[PDB]
């Protein structure tokens, strides 16, 4: 009566039926596989087959982690949870952070890595132990993340549930990652549009750019896919300029984002829609949402944002740091844990002579001998991880709005062309994850 399985599709209720059995059989240790994966795409029922799962998992009397990549997320997932009858305060129910419930930090190994790993936190004894880990953003999940995770099979959890989408866009750095490619999972694949979104503009969209991507057949230009849009549709509309643009932008009241490609439009977007709203000169002000670029840690390197977060700034002061560079210090509002975060992000106007101080110390470390390289290698590790990554939530690229959904979505095609012939496959599922960030009308704006 609670949840009607009737209303499903074969698939989702093989995959609900299938999960909840192997999930038994690991409470005894005779499940056939430790590591799951469920694959769909936009409209596919993904989130609702989740939820039951995550439902019936209680009900049974397991304990399950519910983790996401960030507390933003986090509070999207309580909301979903809860918009299911899901009762997220149950004492079987851990939702936070991956990086929370796999009690990780960052460290370079000093007891020397260029790049900090992600490690186990020691004297942490608050641990959670749970049956069911369920890890719902795949798109997120890098080869260090996936490591830890299955360190803890037999530890804290008996079997992982990894959600994710199999057209989805991985970092520069990690492509061979991918949760979807691994052959020791078994997959679950979601492969149909679920009934109240067969009937949705955009869905269709991406379903026709998802069966160019799987027979790989492709038109000449990226702009071959949205012929029949034109400005006349609903759903989607093609914008002729910019000016276009930012007068429906600025007129739309519903829950927007606007996003491109590279880094210098979307940088170029949230400059000009901050201050042709507000007029700041100031590069943080009392009313901005700041999107953390990378995982920002203390001098220990414990984490205190996670890569991005999305933090609203109650109070921001700009002083002076390290007798050398001008700073902003900020106390986030208060998250769904009850804490109020604080961190400092370097203001523009140091950024050279951080940049001098920086270089410096690198050239001193790779001449350091003796017990002096070490000492000099953490020092310039510490001014580099010093403050924090932050940019403006006007404007985001393509691979970082992966996992987040919008009402309406301004889409900057401009120069995907360019990029569609060196990798067709890659810019097709570019064009696929921008869409599909709205729920209600897309708007494209081409060359």
């Amino acid at each position: 009566m609670k949840h009607d399985l009737s209303s499903a599709t074969e698939e989702q209720r093989y995959i609900f039926t299938d999960f909840i059995k192997q999930a038994q059989l690991a409470l005894k240790g005779d499940s056939d596989y430790e590591v799951f994966a469920i694959q769909g795409f936009a409209g596919s029922g993904k989130t609702w087959l989740s939820a039951l799962i995550i439902d019936e998992l209680l009900e049974l009397g397991m304990k399950v982690a519910v983790t996401s990549p960030t507390h933003k997320a986090v509070r999207v997932s309580l909301n979903m949870l809860k918009n299911n009858g899901i009762d997220t305060n149950s004492p079987l129910m851990y939702p936070g952070t991956i990086h929370h419930f796999l009690n990780l930090k960052l460290d370079h190994g000093f007891a020397v890595t260029t790049k900090a790993k992600l490690v186990v936190n020691k004297f942490n004894e608050c641990l959670e132990y749970v049956d069911v880990l369920i890890v719902d953003e795949a798109s997120m999940v890098s080869g260090e993340l996936y490591d830890h995770a299955l360190k803890t099979l037999g530890d804290r959890c008996k079997i992982i549930l990894f959600i994710g989408d199999s057209y989805q866009l991985l970092p520069v750095d990690d492509e061979d990652s991918s949760i979807f490619l691994k052959d020791d999972i078994f997959h679950y694949k979601l492969t149909k549009v679920v009934r109240q979104a067969e009937d949705n503009i955009i869905i269709a969209k991406s379903q026709e750019l998802i069966k160019a991507m799987d027979q790989k057949t492709y038109y000449p230009s990226v702009n071959d896919y949205f012929v029949n849009i034109t400005e006349d549709t609903e759903g989607i509309k093609l914008l002729k300029s910019n000016v276009e643009l930012f007068e429906l932008y600025f007129s739309d009241f519903k829950d927007k984002m606007t996003g491109a490609y590279t880094n210098k439009v979307v940088n170029q977007f949230n400059e000009y829609i901050r201050y042709t709203l507000y007029q700041e000169t100031k590069f943080i002000c009392d009313k901005d949402e700041l999107v953390f670029q990378e995982t920002y840690t203390d001098s220990k390197g414990n984490i205190i944002v996670s890569n991005g977060e999305i933090i609203e700034v109650a109070t921001c002061k700009l002083t002076t740091d390290i007798d050398k560079f001008k700073i902003w210090k900020i106390v986030s509002k208060k998250n769904e844990l009850g804490e109020c975060v604080r961190f400092n992000v370097l203001d523009p106007s140091s950024y050279n002579e951080f940049n001098d101080l920086l270089d410096k110390y690198l050239a001193d470390a790779k001449i350091a001998k003796g017990y002096d390289r070490s000492k000099a290698w953490k020092k310039y590790f510490k001014l580099k991880e010093k403050y924090a990554k932050v940019r403006y939530n006007f404007s985001s690229t393509i691979h970082k709005l992966q996992g987040s959904t919008y009402q309406n979505m301004y889409f900057d095609m401009r120069g995907l062309d360019y990029f569609y012939r060196m990798n067709r496959d890659n810019v097709l599922r570019l064009v696929y994850v921008g869409i599909t960030r709205a729920s209600d009308q897309v708007f494209i704006l081409q060359d």
